[PDB]
DNA sequence: GAATCGAATCGCCGC
RNA sequence: UGCGGCGAU
DNA sequence: TCGATTC
């Protein structure tokens, strides 16, 4: 209802608390302490205003129950409501006479679905509708109950398997009106197939819809004291009305909770002084003692955070503190360019003036619908990044606090950060530059070639590309609005940032102070790291771990492999055959042709397979994708765009072409990156054995409990993997699904063990690289995006060294898979040792060759 | 045990 | 939390 | 397609 303002006492404290002010003043003066504390004050005040506007919107739209402030209320109210409507059924079944009107209607819908639909629509009508009458509420319940009753039988019974293909398309619909209108078309569709038993819904008359909710408000009042009954002008047969009113104690409960949440979600802005050095778990980054302190590790529970207060990880704490100390400044030159073209185009790069029938128009309709959502979503994030960039444009330097996710990858904390998109990366440059010199100018050109998309080509031709395009780079720097060439590039705003620094060198020579971050992006991190542990020679060569004759394109290597299978299958492949295929719901038994590998090879060679067909499949390998997931990928990535554009005529049956290509890609990656495939299988089997509760079937009691997965990275960071699942969840078709120590989810443990392990290794590599570049060399400024390592051009050659030396030091010292085995080997039940796979065999790779690989980049 | 389901992390915006 | 959309890796 | 979860 009426939320307290938290700012009058709580948000004033962060500016006036004298312990945080003094610790900030002692480091960077009292004046910068006053601006920084007032900025963190604005960050909390902006965050309270963000909550109050979203709360006001949910108030008008009746979605107050969807807000977090009403959730713990409804959690303690739902058991009492289900039991009253349950016990009322048993009473009416025992009472003689005719059943009440509502009794038959309340049965077809799930009883827990009654409880939520009544609670949500009561506070929807009591907060937005202004009509507090018992009839407008009770009817509004009854229409919402009939909607879940009528279209719920689609989800529940007569099409539960067929529900799985309409469920996604219903989720894409935005709005309860659009979700219902879509449900009307599917209902008419299945009834034409006789799927819902051939029984069409008889719509409830307006009298019963009120009678359903009237009993529902009564059962709400009988069970809980959420709403109280009121009668006005009693006895007057013309004015006798009944209204309902929210209990003031419960409206006070949501207002107190909403005020508490408003002071808890801030809008994290950059720092005008260097960030608070992390000494412990909390309170780092920002300097003030706020209501939400920054956690060093972003954990989903406060218990998983508490395990980090005992551990001694001095090398971990150093690397975040060094990465915090890197002073950035807003690139004013690209800010001048971005400020004008954003006023003319929605996206400044999206358009540039350069040189089965019914399912098709449905597919194009879903494309312009998603693209309409995509353009409005892309623009609002752009307008915020531009406002933050224009805000801190005049400051001599700004700083970003850093923490880490529960695996150890480091992330900046502020919303505007150097880990953003191409434009956000372009608006941000380092502040403390050095004279560029010969080596820095060389790497500045290599960075400019990478921004243009010329990264598949060895270094001398990258320099040649820049030198050939000298007059175009100079024209873009002199007049960026008159020469749109930089906008046509792959990373356009970061490329234009290079153009300004390139022109600055041609003007002021090699003594030019350049503070541009020069990012070195390692090729495929997970495969690089997986091939490093098990020492895969061919796998490392595929990801440029080895010094190669040229830049190795792993997608092109896999595309080369599938093309060799394609040519062999076009000759010696299987012919076509006719198989009987039955769809179980229809029950039909028809004959369809099954393309053999000879025919399917001829289709794909007619399409012409390149690195683009195999690209996304290789990239999602470290996330766990295998032969199934490739089949879905190549269907929507290459086959479906082909048939939409006029190609794909060779794909007579596209799912057979997808599954055939899926098989072919999987045989190719599995023999190209053998150490990647073997290591994720070893981690998956380890997490499977730990996530299982063992019990002898003749004993029953559990001999071993659900065990989590635990390891420590080589720089000392520990990580607990404990995916947990709730026990009860409920979903509604037209309304949001709401919930009703906890068990470990064995599937998510196995699904996530291999990506999180290799992500923890690359975060340890990024952490170790930051300290090695800072203590062996004099590097102070760091651009870090998990995969990419960037610094000023003068320090670029040394960061190029340090990112290589760390990986070969890490894997020469620690066998990360053998140390992983030493963690869980005690936790294994005696019946599981025979099933546990052995450690994969080490290969012929020399780690020292990484030190002389140009294209590892990292 | 036959039946049934599944096929990485982080942040922002909306419902 | 879930769902939709965007971005980063 | 194929083995873990889950009726
Ligand atoms: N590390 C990553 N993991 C998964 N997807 C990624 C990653 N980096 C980028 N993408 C996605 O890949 C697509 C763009 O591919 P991108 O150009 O970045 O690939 P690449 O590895 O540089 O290859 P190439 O230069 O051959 O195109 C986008 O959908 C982007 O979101
Ligand atoms: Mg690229």
């Amino acid at each position: 209802m009426n939320t307290i303002n938290i700012a009058k006492n709580d948000f004033s404290d962060i500016e006036l608390a004298a312990i945080p002010f003094n610790t900030l003043a002692d480091h960077y003066g009292e004046r910068l302490a006053r601006e920084q504390l007032a900025l963190e004050h604005e960050s909390y005040e902006m965050g309270e205003a963000r909550f109050r506007k979203m709360f006001e919107r949910q108030l008008k739209a009746g979605e107050v129950a969807d807000n977090a402030a009403a959730k713990p209320l409804i959690t303690t109210l739902l058991p009492k409501m289900i039991a009253r409507i349950n016990d009322w059924f048993e009473e009416v079944k025992a009472k003689r006479g005719k059943r009440p009107t509502a009794f038959q209607f309340l049965q077809e819908i799930k009883p827990e679905a009654v409880a939520y639909i009544t609670i949500k629509t009561t506070l929807a009508c009591l907060t937005s509708a202004d009509n507090t009458t018992v009839q407008a509420v009770a009817s509004a319940i009854g229409r919402a109950i009939e909607d879940e009753a009528r279209f719920g039988r689609i989800r529940d019974l007569e099409a539960k398997h067929f529900k799985k293909n309409v469920e996604e398309q219903l989720n894409k619909r935005v709005g309860h009106v659009y979700k219902k209108a879509f449900m009307q078309v599917v209902e008419a569709d299945m009834l034409s197939k006789g799927l819902l038993g051939g029984e069409a819904w008889s719509s409830w008359h307006k009298e019963d819809s009120i009678h359903v909710g009237v009993r529902c408000i009564e059962m709400l009042i009988e069970s809980t004291g959420m709403v109280s009954l009121h009668r006005q002008n009693a006895g007057v047969v013309g004015q006798d009305s009944e209204t309902i009113e929210l209990a003031p104690e419960y409206a006070e409960a949501i207002a107190t909770r909403a005020g508490a949440l408003a002071g808890i979600s801030p809008m994290f802005q950059p720092c005008v002084v260097p960030p608070k050095p992390w000494t412990g778990i909390t309170g780092g980054g920002y300097w003030a003692n706020g209501r939400r302190p920054l956690a060093l590790v972003r954990t989903h529970s406060k218990k998983a955070l508490m395990r980090y207060e005992d551990v001694y990880m001095p090398e971990v704490y150093k690397a975040i503190n060094i990465a915090q100390n890197t002073a950035w400044k807003i690139n004013k030159k690209v800010l001048a360019v971005a400020n004008v073209i954003t006023k003319w185009k929605h996206c400044p790069v999206e358009d540039i003036p350069a040189i089965e029938a019914l399912t098709a128009w449905k597919r194009a309709a879903a494309a312009v619908y998603r693209k309409d959502k995509a353009r409005k979503s892309r623009r609002i994030s752009l307008e915020f990044m531009l406002e933050q960039a224009n805000k801190f444009a005049n400051h001599k330097a700004i700083w970003f606090p850093y923490n880490m996710d529960w695996r150890g990858r480091v992330y900046a904390v502020s919303m505007f950060n150097p880990q953003g998109n191409d434009m956000t990366k372009g608006l941000l440059t380092l502040a403390k530059g050095k004279p560029i010199g010969k080596e820095g100018y060389y790497w500045l050109k290599i960075h400019g070639a990478n921004c243009a998309g010329v990264d598949k080509v060895p270094f001398p031709e990258r320099i040649k590309f820049i030198e050939e395009n000298h007059e175009n780079i100079m024209a873009c720097a002199k007049s960026p609005l008159e020469n749109t060439w930089w906008a046509e590039q792959d990373s356009p705003f970061c490329f234009l940032a290079f153009c300004f620094e390139y022109a600055g060198v041609q003007h002021h020579g090699l003594s030019y102070n350049c503070s541009l971050p020069l990012a070195f992006d390692g090729s495929c991190s997970g495969i690089q790291h997986f091939s490093a542990m098990l020492r895969d020679e061919v796998g490392g060569r595929a990801v440029n771990l080895l010094p190669s004759e040229t830049v190795q394109d792993i997608y092109g290597i896999v595309a080369k492999k599938v093309n060799e299978i394609l040519q062999a299958d076009a000759i010696n492949g299987t012919d076509n055959e006719v198989v009987t295929v039955t769809d179980e719901n229809t029950g039909e038994i028809s004959e369809k042709v099954k393309l053999g590998t000879k025919a399917l090879a001829g289709q794909w060679l007619a399409y012409g397979v390149t690195r683009s067909v195999t690209k996304r499949s290789v990239m999602t390998l470290a996330y766990g994708s295998k032969e199934f997931g490739f089949r879905q990928q190549v269907l929507e990535d290459t086959i479906q765009p082909a048939i939409d554009s006029g190609k794909g005529l060779m794909f007579t049956q596209p799912n057979q072409a997808a599954g055939y290509m899926a098989k072919l890609i999987w045989e190719s990656v599995s023999v190209t990156v053998v150490a990647a495939v073997e290591a994720m299988n070893w981690l998956k089997s380890a997490a499977k054995l730990l996530a299982a509760e063992v019990k002898d079937k003749k004993t029953g009691e559990i001999l071993r409990k659900r065990c989590a997965v635990h390891w420590v990275t080589p720089d000392g960071f520990p990580v607990w993997q404990e995916y947990k699942k709730p026990i009860q969840t409920r979903l509604n078709l037209m309304f949001l699904g709401q919930f009703r120590d906890s068990e470990i989810d064995a599937h998510k443990q196995e699904s996530g063990i291999a990506p999180n392990f290799v992500h923890s290794q690359d975060g340890s590599h990024l952490r170790k690289t930051v300290v090695w570049a800072h203590e062996k060399y004099g590097i102070e400024s760091f651009a870090l995006i998990h995969d990419s390592f960037g610094t000023i051009p003068a320090d670029a050659a040394n960061l190029f060294k340090a990112v290589r030396e760390t990986m070969v030091d890490t894997y020469e010292s620690c066998d990360v898979l053998a140390d992983f085995y030493d963690q869980f080997a005690d936790q294994l039940h005696e019946s599981q040792l025979d099933k546990m796979p052995a450690l994969p065999a080490k290969g012929n790779l020399n780690l020292r060759d990484i030190l002389e690989s140009d294209f590892a980049f990292a």
